[PDB]
């Protein structure tokens, strides 16, 4: 008794709302796939590969949004032949949302960088954005979600990276349904390492930031922080852009620089900390003040040597940490202060 061929594919005929996020497959029993085709609406063919054995056919490039593909395939056996003609609908969306993800690929960064994905649009259905987000480390560390706001999503470990260590970043979002008919319209893929641990302590009670490079003090600015009014606030920041010089404008950080507390400065070697506005920089005219009173809007003053100095040793995702000033603690959500949140906090997450 020769069996006639059997032909299985990953989709059904009639099927609607088929997800892009997945190639489609056909597969032969009790015979050998003679023929596969898969083509678009328009007629236009789909790229597609027939393993050695002729049992497995697969489509090979990305499956568009919002069509009708049609497949043909010819099964082959002693038993006889078997056709079969399958039809389906892609996804439609609503809306499409693009990634973004940071550090940069190849990109070597300091301790406390966490793997930041934004997206153009508010994502509806978070859990479906971390499911989406496929993060692996090397040496292996536990890490977990959390959003900043609707559109960016964190991820980090409970404790700073060990150095030299391994972090590839898989955002998955394509033919992903991230909510109320919003779909990824690409994905991405960063892959960046963990170099020296760098943290640079600025301490209120001596006004001095010392940095440390796996350990050791390196280096001992006198620095003048926040004056009582608008003081310094306590708390760790991520070391994130670095510049050479950078016109500072309290209206970019909310504050009217017509204001009692506003500002546009001019400054060089400005290491920013934090999204709030708060920047290590050259702050020569007040040298005098510097490791004995605080005079800033609440940045970090050192010397013009020193700032340079920390433009050129610190890197995106190095340590600052601030401890006993008047100031209260830096927001978790600040963008930069991440590691403010505790981890139960940040592990418990935020997808609802
Ligand atoms: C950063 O937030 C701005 C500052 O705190 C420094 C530039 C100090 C300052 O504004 C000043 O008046 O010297």
């Amino acid at each position: 008794d020769l069996l006639v061929p059997k032909l299985t594919a990953s989709v059904t005929d009639g099927a609607v709302g088929v997800t892009v996020d997945a190639p489609v497959s056909v597969t032969a029993a009790d015979g050998v796939l003679a023929a596969v085709t898969m083509v678009n609406d328009n007629g236009r063919p789909v790229a597609g590969r027939l393993s050695p054995d002729g049992l497995r056919w697969s489509t090979t490039e990305q499956l568009g949004y919002n069509r009708r593909y049609t497949l043909n395939a010819t099964a082959l056996g002693l038993g006889g032949a078997a056709t079969r003609q399958l039809t389906f609908q892609t996804s439609s969306p609503a809306h499409l949302t693009m990634p973004y993800v940071m550090p940069g690929d190849g990109e070597v960064v300091g301790v406390g960088e966490p793997v930041a994905i934004r997206f153009d649009e508010n994502i509806a259905d978070r859990g479906a954005a971390e499911k989406a987000i496929k993060i692996t480390t090397n040496p292996p560390v536990e890490g977990a979600f959390y959003w900043l706001n609707n559109r960016e999503v964190r991820w980090r470990p409970e404790h700073f990276w060990k150095p030299g260590t391994a972090v590839d970043v898989a955002v998955n979002t394509y033919g992903v349904d991230l909510g109320e008919g919003m779909f990824g319209e690409d994905n991405v893929q960063t892959h960046f390492t963990i170099g020296d641990e760098v943290i640079a302590t600025a301490d209120d009670n001596t006004k001095i930031l010392t940095v440390r490079v796996n350990g050791e003090v390196v280096k001992s600015m006198p620095t003048s922080m926040g004056k009582d009014s608008t003081p310094t606030a306590n708390g760790i920041y991520i070391v994130g852009s670095r510049y050479k010089h950078i016109i500072m404008d309290s209206s970019t950080y909310g504050v009217p620089v017509n204001s009692p507390n506003g500002y546009r400065t001019d400054v060089d070697w400005a290491t920013q900390i934090s999204y709030s506005g708060v920047f290590v920089h050259s702050a020569p005219w007040s040298v005098g003040a510097q490791g004995h009173t605080n005079t800033s809007h609440g940045c970090l003053n050192v010397s013009p040597s020193n700032a340079q100095w920390f433009y050129d040793h610190v890197k995106r995702g190095d340590i600052v940490e601030v401890v006993n000033t008047v100031g209260g603690t830096l927001p978790g959500i600040d963008g930069l202060g991440d590691w403010n949140i505790p981890w139960d906090q940040w592990r418990a997450g935020n997808a609802k």
